[PDB]
């Protein structure tokens, strides 16, 4: 119980504590490790157990929230997090409020016991947005299915080593240019802790290939928490999303998401 | 336990948890209220339970040591800290790298819920400084021993009511120009989570009385934890301070001391 340290109790998994500081900044803090939440060892990429890129942008959605700003106007990854067999990790979120009310930064930084801080992501916290759009009728029409057999055996192939708790994936659709998809996370997942859970937020995100990795993420927004199971529809002219949960309320939407390509302690 | 939140720790009662952060910063935090310290109400100043300013100095003595600077080179203190009876605050201590190595600078900050941030103390730490000297007789010769009988009566008069916890002054001489004192904490007292503790590092300076609060500090170096019976040298030449313990060992040393005179929750 943080409160006796004189901290505040932050209600994320990831962050348990926020520290108020009298910067005007405000810090969540957390240790990530396997034996923690194993099945972060389910989302590897050409044999190293990454953090997903996505776990930022959760957290940010998180943070901000709690800072009064419900907009991840910009977030921008950088170094990955690479999580060995034995390794814990200190994570920190920082928010710091600007000469503009409204509108904050936020950088993610972690730190191995003989290491240094590594920055994994920086960004900017902003007020509202443009409101989500409703789903008149599931799936879209004219939409053709998509043969999703063995998808992940495919992605697996590009060495992109989905485990259970991503492989979320259940069905797709072309629709006109769009791509549609109906994601779900395995039964019991366990999202008490979590706005958007990582595995669902990056099944959301790697759909996209009916093999890259996220790096630039642009107004995104986070209607709903507790959510396990959307319906999404991705556009690539200006490769942007948007969720709705199984009864068509908005759940998710990112204004813009650019992809990127390929150091990490050694495997095994 | 904090490191599970990614914390350290940080083995002081009133900072239980220190936050690494990437800024190069170093944060020790804490919960302060009088349930959980029943004996800060022995230190009341006209009416108002105050944290002694001592404690401040207690604090950067600590976090300096653990920060690798084993010397307050300065500490001033600012707005005072007064408890209320139901009040719990949140209490920060900060310390931060400079572009000199070897020199850090400090801040020690609270906040009650319904607030905001206030500067307790600001100041600098340093690397090592003067040895101290040894104590080659006890007590000092040619010194006249004082009467200090109602000592803390006659402090009471002038609005200082010291509580059994602080009432540490047993006897005291004068030796020349220099005043000279044992003090010693009252049976039982638990020192283990203290450098030293703030009742007896507050009667080491109130004793040169033989009414009024520190200010500021200089060169102020602790050489040993633990210790519950203090022989002091005070001279006033310098307002310097020297402390061992009963067997002479070195303890404390105040380089310079500069006191002050006298808002606030209602009393009762």
């Amino acid at each position: 119980d943080v409160t006796a340290v004189g901290l505040t109790e932050a209600g994320h998994a990831f962050v348990p504590a926020a520290v108020d500081l009298p910067d005007g900044q405000r810090v969540w803090t957390g240790r990530l490790s396997l034996p923690s939440y194993p099945w972060l060892a389910d989302h590897q990429v050409l044999g190293q157990v990454l953090l997903p890129g996505v776990v930022w942008v959760e957290l940010a959605l998180h943070a901000g929230h709690q800072a009064g700003c419900d907009s991840v106007d910009e977030l921008t990854l950088q170094s990955p997090l690479v999580l060995g067999a034995s390794d814990t990790v200190q994570v920190r979120v920082v928010v710091t409020e600007t000469e503009e009310p409204g509108t904050r930064t936020v950088s993610m930084h972690s730190r191995r016991d003989d290491g240094s801080w590594v920055t994994h992501a920086e960004g900017i916290l902003g007020a509202g947005g443009p409101p989500p759009e409703p789903l008149p009728e599931w799936p879209p029409t004219g939409a053709m299915p998509l043969d999703v057999e063995g998808f992940y055996d495919e992605l697996a192939a590009g060495g992109y080593h989905y485990g259970p708790q991503f492989r979320c994936l259940r069905r797709a659709w072309r629709a006109g240019e769009d791509l549609v998809a109906e994601i779900s996370l395995p039964e019991g997942t366990d999202v008490d802790a979590y706005g958007l859970h990582p595995g669902l937020f990056d099944a959301a995100v790697h759909s996209v290939a009916c093999p890259r990795l996220p790096f630039a993420f642009s107004d995104v927004r986070l209607f709903a928490t507790g959510v396990t199971s959307l319906r999404v529809r991705i556009d690539p002219q200006n490769s942007s999303w948007q969720a709705w949960d199984e009864s068509g309320l908005p759940v998710l939407t990112i204004g813009r998401l650019v992809l990127r390509s390929a150091t990490g302690a050694r495997r095994q």
